[PDB]
């Protein structure tokens, strides 16, 4: 079984990927998805979250001690803890099969000018702390991530190199264009190998990097 | 002003939109965002929007006749078409500042094994067609993709507002036995750039030496 806690300023982000979860997963206890309004431990009468950055600059900075008393109610000792930020470890297929197979999987959802790093590097010194970025753009705050990396992750737990080619259906043509022919002749070794062609091309145009 | 139209078979999953800065953005009136179920234009009882693969596979493909019609109703020529997909072009900082200047967006949300590949080609005998990829990592489908490119497009599109960003703080400056660098306290601008340069460069060659030019 797995479960994720996430912690957000803006908890109804994730309602739409818990009502997502199978009954059947549920029942079965193979997964459960909480998530948190960080404004839940904050100090004072204005329930302030961030404040402004030392040593200068735009924007604010997450606080410290309100991250701190959420991630010390919510973590273990067993807890892999997730900060979604654009300055991260790249976060990729391999880290999705990885975390896969955690029990615990805490996703600290903040805005992009960051969470004072104290935060996660106290948190390194009784856990494991992973700090990634779904892509090369900024978004305004890890939410968005945080659904991208749950729904990675998730859909590699049973029961929750080159490009793919193009794939076709119904009808046979189509707006005067036809589904390539040698997928209908039957002939499954040619057909692979027509496919192998495709996605060796695909992967030149769109993705060298892969070669 | 901007729209954004997204087509999908689970409308409910693009609610996020209204939350944080697309919401913001959307009650300054500064983009229009509309959700539409693929279903609506789909004809038999069953609303059938998917079929087998041609030449054989698992899973199934969504039927390009139902989202023709969809797109035929939504599309203009001024439309660019966006078909999040793994097997896309990278959608990166660059693309987000390319979008964030179009007038309409249309997201087409695919699910399954994927969308036939002739509505996209189809498309682009009308319009500009972008099939990306948001990053090296597989989903069920394309909403969290269309989230993601929405968020990263409207926070730079005009009156909503490299190298790794290095670490932030802000008070305390002393907090659980650890400092905020003396530095960031010190109030000498010149120091303070240098250090947070020298961090920021520092992040970069571990976390993303690619962007420095290096393996890994
Ligand atoms: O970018 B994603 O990994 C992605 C995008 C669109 C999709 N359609 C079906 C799966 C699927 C996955």
């Amino acid at each position: 079984s797995m479960k994720i806690d996430v912690v957000t300023i803006f908890p109804e982000y994730l309602q739409p990927v818990r009502q997502s979860l199978p009954g059947k997963a549920i029942d079965a206890g193979l997964v459960d998805v909480a998530v948190h309004d960080l404004r839940r431990w904050t100090h004072d009468v204005h329930k302030s979250v961030d404040d402004s950055p030392y040593g200068g600059g735009p924007g604010m900075v997450m606080k410290p001690t309100v991250w701190g008393d959420a991630l010390d109610e919510i973590c273990t000792s067993e807890t892999l803890l997730v900060v979604p930020t654009p300055a991260g470890y790249p976060f990729t297929q391999e880290t999705a099969w990885q975390w896969s197979t955690e029990d615990h999987l805490v996703i600290a959802c903040g805005r992009y000018e960051g969470i004072d790093q104290r935060v996660a590097d106290d948190a390194a010194t009784r856990m494991r702390v992973r700090e990634v970025s779904i892509g090369d753009y900024v978004l305004n705050g890890g939410e968005a991530a945080a659904l991208v990396i749950i729904e990675a992750v998730l859909r590699l737990v049973p029961g929750v190199s080159l490009l793919e080619g193009p794939s076709y259906t119904r009808p046979p043509s189509w707006r005067g264009m036809d589904v390539p022919p040698v997928l209908l002749s039957g002939d499954h070794a040619k057909i692979a190998a027509w496919r192998a062609e495709q996605s060796r091309q695909r992967t030149i145009e769109r993705r060298p990097d892969l070669l």
